[PDB]
């Protein structure tokens, strides 16, 4: 769906614009690489406790995070 | 944490203003009621797949959603 996809997308993002690889996002929110990497193609199975790891990780607030989902939302649903 | 309790809290508080059970819920989201049960007491496994299907049963938007989110966010933490 839409929202998974954005989701996916969003993490992909935020971890792009910090400059961590799928291994230093790996290693910060302490999900294994062939897990981040999967939530990145596709987020149907990822957790909150899981999503909220991958956002300590990022040093992003859940508040941004959501924020940033909103408007992704918004602008191109 | 305060992000899981507050997942939690937001499904609950929705599905209470939409005069909705549990057993309610559980029907029209498509997971079973001692799956919405659980949500509410403790969203840490809770998927972003199972979250869309409650969004849906609930007839809540995405966006609605994650906006009450952040607000008891930024108001109560």
């Amino acid at each position: 769906s839409f929202l998974l996809s954005k989701v996916s997308f969003v993490i992909k993002k935020i971890r792009l614009e910090k400059g961590m690889t799928q291994e230093d996002l790996a290693y910060k929110s302490n999900l294994d690489r062939t897990y981040i990497s999967g939530i990145e193609r596709n987020s149907r199975n990822l957790t909150i406790k899981a999503l909220e790891l991958i956002m300590k990780g990022l040093e992003v607030s859940d508040v941004v995070f959501f924020e940033m989902l909103i408007k992704e939302i918004l602008k191109h649903d």
